[PDB]
RNA sequence: AUUGAAAGUUGUAGUAUGCGGUCCUUGCGGCUGAGAGCACUUCAGGAGUUGCCCGCGCCAGC
C-alpha cells in the first residue's frame, strides 16, 4: 500500500523548530527561501518554516506509540522507547531490543 | 554513437529537553457655580331698553 497526503494547515503562534540553543539568549525560529510571483517576475522571500526531519520524527515518535500497544510490540529497538532517532551511529555492531535481546548488523533480513 | 562505451559523492539524524518579563503602588488631599433684583406702574363690562297692549267665570239651576 502506497499513500500520499497533501493540504494546507492553518497554525497561529508557534515557535516550532527553533535555532538557537536552549541556554543561549534570544532563540530563533527557522527561516527559508521561498519563489513567488508578486504580479511580476520571480521573487525570494524568506519566511519561517519547520524541515522535514522534524516531521519524520515526530512520525517516527507516532508509530512507535501506535505500535507498542499491538502484540507484536516487542519487536522493536530499546532506543525506540525512547524516542531516539539514532539508528545505528558510528562505531558499533550490535543493537538492544525492547526485551532486551541482543541482535546482530550483519544482515538486513534479520534486522527488519 | 565521437578522449569514446556502463557510472545516485549515497543511505540513518528533533539545533533539542526545563523557564511567571514577576513581586509592592489611592491619579490622592482642600473647593458655596455665590452675593444684590416688584414681570411693576394707569384701566367702569359702560351707555339706552314697559313683559306692554285686548279679555264677563259667563248664561238656564223653586
Amino acid at each position: 500500500m502506497y499513500v500520499r497526503i497533501s493540504g494546507r494547515i492553518r497554525l497561529n503562534a508557534h515557535s516550532l523548530n527553533a535555532q538557537g540553543g536552549g541556554g543561549t539568549n534570544y532563540i530563533e525560529i527557522t527561516k527559508t527561501k521561498v519563489t513567488v510571483r508578486t504580479e511580476n517576475g520571480w521573487t525570494v522571500v524568506e519566511v519561517p518554516a519547520i524541515t522535514g526531519n522534524m516531521l519524520k520524527h515526530w512520525h517516527f515518535v507516532g508509530f512507535v506509540d501506535y505500535f507498542k500497544t499491538t502484540p507484536y510490540g516487542v519487536n522493536l529497538t530499546e532506543r525506540a522507547l525512547r524516542y531516539n532517532g539514532t539508528r545505528f551511529g558510528q562505531g558499533e555492531t550490535t543493537a538492544t531490543k525492547a526485551n532486551g535481546a541482543t541482535v546482530q548488523l550483519n544482515d538486513e533480513a534479520t534486522i527488519i
